[PDB]
C-alpha cells in the first residue's frame, strides 16, 4: 500500500523528512523540553486533517499523553490560524491520558478499536501520537536489572505500534525527552534542539541513506512553520 505523508507545516522539516511524516512507520522525535517535539505533535494532529494538496490525509488523530502536555487550546489556535474551524479540528483529536505504562498498553488496544471503526469512513484515523512515550517505563522499571526488562517492555510496545501503523496505514508519531547505548526501534529518529533566532534545528539520527542535512523551523501561532 502507498505510503502517505503528513506535512509538519515546515517546508524545511518536510524536505528533511522526504515530504512529511510517513504512514506505515513510527517517527520518534526527541530532545530537551521545549525543543519543538510537543509543538510538532500538536501541529501534526491538525495537519493530518487537511486534504493531501494541503499536506494532510483527510484523517483524524489520537493523542496519548503521559505527562499532561496536551493543550486543547493550542490545537484550536493552530486550527484557527490555518483557516480551520477550531472546534471541529479539536473534535477530530481523540485524547487520552495514560496513567501508567500498563494503562498505556491498554490505550493502544483501544486505539485499534477506534481505527477499525473509522477505517472505511470518509475520515479514518491517520495519526497516533504518544507524547513522552518512555516516561512511565522509566519511572516504573528502575534499579538493578531494569535495563533489560524496560527495554523488552518498550520493544513490545513499539512492536504493537508498528503493527497498527502497518496494518491500518497510519502514521505513529512518538516523542521522548532526551537521555547513549540503548536500543531503539522507531522507523526514523529525529533529534531536535534550539538554535539561534528562536529557531529549532532538526537532524536525522542513524539514517545513513537519507540525505545529509539539517532542517530549521519556527514555533508560531500556526504551530510549526519555517
Ligand atoms: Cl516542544
Amino acid at each position: 500500500a502507498t505510503i502517505g505523508r503528513i506535512s509538519t507545516g515546515s517546508k524545511s522539516l518536510d524536505k528533511l523528512l522526504g515530504g512529511g511524516i510517513e504512514t506505515q512507520a513510527i517517527t520518534e522525535v526527541f530532545g530537551e523540553f521545549g525543543s519543538g517535539k510537543t509543538q510538532l505533535a500538536h501541529t501534526l494532529a491538525v495537519m493530518v486533517q487537511l486534504p493531501p494538496e494541503e499536506g494532510g490525509l483527510n484523517g483524524s488523530a489520537m493523542y496519548i499523553d503521559t505527562e499532561n502536555t496536551f493543550r486543547p487550546e493550542r490545537l484550536r489556535e493552530i486550527a484557527q490560524n490555518r483557516g480551520l474551524d477550531p472546534d471541529e479540528v479539536l473534535d477530530n483529536v481523540a485524547y487520552a491520558r495514560a496513567f501508567n505504562s500498563n494503562h498505556q498498553m491498554l490505550l493502544v488496544q483501544q486505539a485499534e478499536d477506534m481505527i477499525k471503526e473509522l477505517l472505511n469512513t470518509d475520515r479514518p484515523v491517520k495519526l497516533l501520537i504518544v507524547d513522552s512515550l518512555t516516561s512511565h517505563f522509566r519511572s516504573e522499571y528502575i534499579g538493578r536489572g531494569a535495563l533489560a526488562e524496560r527495554q523488552q517492555k518498550l520493544a513490545k510496545h513499539l512492536a504493537d505500534l508498528h503493527r497498527l501503523a502497518n496494518l491500518y496505514d497510519i502514521a505513529v508519531f512518538v516523542t521522548n525527552q532526551v537521555q547513549h547505548i540503548l536500543a531503539h526501534s522507531a522507523t526514523l529518529r529525529v533529534y531536535l534542539r534550539k538554535g539561534k533566532g528562536g529557531k529549532r534545528i532538526a537532524r536525522l539520527i542513524d539514517a545513513p541513506h537519507l540525505p545529509e542535512g539539517e532542517a530549521v523551523f519556527s514555533i508560531t501561532e500556526k504551530g510549526i512553520e519555517d
